[PDB]
């Protein structure tokens, strides 16, 4: 049920002279690309690559740029979305695909939106765990956003470059640790993330391991960001601005291509109230949710994803 | 429309600890895998790739072992066709395929042939490029053979370990300009290579460029063999004996699946007469015939190669 990397294809596709994108192929059938968030890996769908396989398609599963053994440029302006997407169009091009499904979770779930706005000829079908799609304010700035609703005011001390990364560097295992846990074991505030200092300023020193993974997928991810480190990762968060202004050249198109909204009952960022209106601009689109299941959704709940994601395959 | 190797999709499968396969993939639909001969490469489909993608295909073109950016071991034994093919079957299970298409060429279409007869649960359909299907003889070596049949003569050469290797290691890119001719152009023979001292004993020094090839495409072969050398390529010729005892332990069995048999007029060594009782054993064989061909026929005749291989795809 689960992926063994050292037994897997691994992909490697150059979409600009110094970028190059990994992923890991496993199946034959309709091309699925799966795009991971933050901060996680091609193997945060361990569970999903092999039953997709299985129920009869190809399974393209992606490190994002700035992870893994995909490139991760420096600078900020290389992770806005506009630069993202069109590096995911040239890597469909590169493999001669000229369509594919795409499933994103988290900050994957915001990219594969705007893969299926600004480039439906090349997204069959969308689907998002958790993130919702709304479209941009032309009116209100991103950071009167996050005034707003400050359950995202961690996303404040994202901004500044080198500080969260230090954080999150500091101790790779004990950052997985004690990000990747069930909603009822957290141990992590993210109410007030600035004042406090950091994420992990008075959560355990040594926090237990989550019923949701062993220590050896704890140390695949600690392994992988030995490579690059948070600050590609991070730099996701830091082209606010940019994001704004790209979203609202789509003005108001409607995404007309087959979509799934997957919501997560204790995600309790990603709330699945966010996505309540979305009907509205995605005329064809279709919904699952799922219950006690937090924001790590492909880990906690996989045998529901599973079946929610194949139902909808299979069906259009 | 050729293969820009920076812009192709680069694919590895670790098959066993010390040996991984790499491979270039291009499309989506049915998996055709290809499979070049000797001394060739990837690249050597180059004129294929594009226009099987563009009919409709998923291709896979292989690097085969001991070449490019593949696994070269050095030992004789790691290059037996038994050997071989069952690495093939574990790259087909990596890949999550049931089933491939195989298209092979030279010692390429050897390997295919073994596939489908060996593992015929594994390949859909069959082709070989100028490489017929001779079910093994039991009453005769294949030492026996070569000195029955003068034209094989070269294949001794070939036996000593290290001496072909500093032949065609000595000047790559005379090697290759020297190998890759229309028939017409020859500037070598097969008939006597031992006594004669080698293959390039008495041909030019500086070989004119084939009108087949440019220097682009020669000095990408040249890079490649730079890696392993020729030491890997030869060891495929140096298996005979137990090539011999594995075929004739298929003896009986017979090739029940789609199978195509392509001739060239002017390949000089694989000629067209040697397939002409293939249908004695495959009475529902296939054929095409490229008329002015040499032994290089994918580089030779690659507009031919394309309309003969999409016509049998799509039809059986
Ligand atoms: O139009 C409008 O109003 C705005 C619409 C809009 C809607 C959604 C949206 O989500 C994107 C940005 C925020 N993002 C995260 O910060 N994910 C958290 C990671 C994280 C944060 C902090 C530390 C580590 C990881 C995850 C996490 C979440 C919950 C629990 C654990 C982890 C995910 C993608 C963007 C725009
Ligand atoms: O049962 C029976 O009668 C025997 C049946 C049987 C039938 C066929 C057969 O072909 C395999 C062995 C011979 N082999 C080559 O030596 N290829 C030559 C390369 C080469 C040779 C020498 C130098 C470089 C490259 C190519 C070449 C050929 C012609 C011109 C140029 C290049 C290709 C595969 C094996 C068994």
């Amino acid at each position: 049920t689960s992926c063994n990397p050292s037994d897997m294809s691994h992909g490697y596709v150059t979409v600009k002279p110094r970028v190059r994108l990994h992923f890991v192929e496993l199946g034959s059938g309709p091309a699925v690309c799966l795009c991971h968030g933050f901060p996680e890996s091609w193997y945060s769908w361990r569970y999903q690559i092999p039953a997709l396989a299985q129920a009869g398609y190809r399974v393209l599963a992606m490190d994002m740029k700035g992870y893994g053994e995909s490139s991760a440029p420096p600078e900020i302006e290389e992770y806005c979305m506009e630069v993202l997407c069109k590096e995911m169009v040239t890597f469909l091009d590169k493999l001669g695909l000229s369509q594919a499904v795409f499933i994103g979770h988290d900050w994957g779930g915001m990219l594969v939106w705007y893969m299926a706005l600004f480039y439906p000829e090349r997204v069959r079908a969308v689907a998002s765990l958790n993130t919702p799609f709304i479209p941009a304010n032309p009116n209100m700035s991103p950071l009167e956003s996050i005034k707003a609703n400050p359950v995202f005011d961690y996303q404040l001390y994202f901004q500044e470059p080198g500080v969260a990364e230090a954080e999150l560097e500091q101790n790779l295992s004990r950052t997985f640790k004690s990000l990747f846990r069930a909603s009822d074991e957290s141990v992590l505030s993210m109410h007030k993330v600035c004042e406090a200092g950091g994420l992990f300023v008075n959560s355990p020193e040594e926090p237990s391991l989550s019923r949701m993974v062993t220590e050896e997928e704890i140390q695949f991810y600690v392994q992988q960001f030995k490579k690059s480190g948070f600050r590609g990762p991070l730099n996701w968060y830091r082209n606010m601005e940019r994001n704004w202004k790209w979203a609202c050249k789509s003005l108001g198109r409607k995404i007309l291509i087959p979509a799934l909204m997957v919501t997560a009952e204790k995600d309790f960022v990603l709330v699945p109230q966010m996505s309540q209106h979305m009907e509205d601009w995605i005329p064809h689109l279709k919904r699952g949710h799922i219950e006690d299941c937090g924001h790590w959704t492909q880990m906690d709940k996989p045998t529901e994803v599973n079946q929610i994601l194949i139902k909808w395959l299979d069906s259009d």
